[PDB]
């Protein structure tokens, strides 16, 4: 996923966080490795 | 485009507008110069 930061820039704070949570949950449940890229430009620690 | 900064601002609106401009220019195969101060 290159990059997840785009949704964060789009907006919808809690919805973006929840969407990423669900993506990670599904991939890990299916045993699929998941690489997620991010741009540094404050909510990068919670990720 | 000198400058794209002057369009300020609504974060989603600005992001989407610049995205649309870049998308159209690139689908038409055009070189784009964008001055700033994403």
């Amino acid at each position: 996923l290159d990059p997840i930061s785009a949704f964060t820039e789009s907006g919808d704070r809690l919805e973006v966080q929840s969407m990423l949570l669900r993506i990670v949950d599904f991939l890990k449940n299916r045993g699929i490795t998941g690489i997620f890229t991010h741009l540094a430009h404050t909510t990068d620690a919670g990720l």
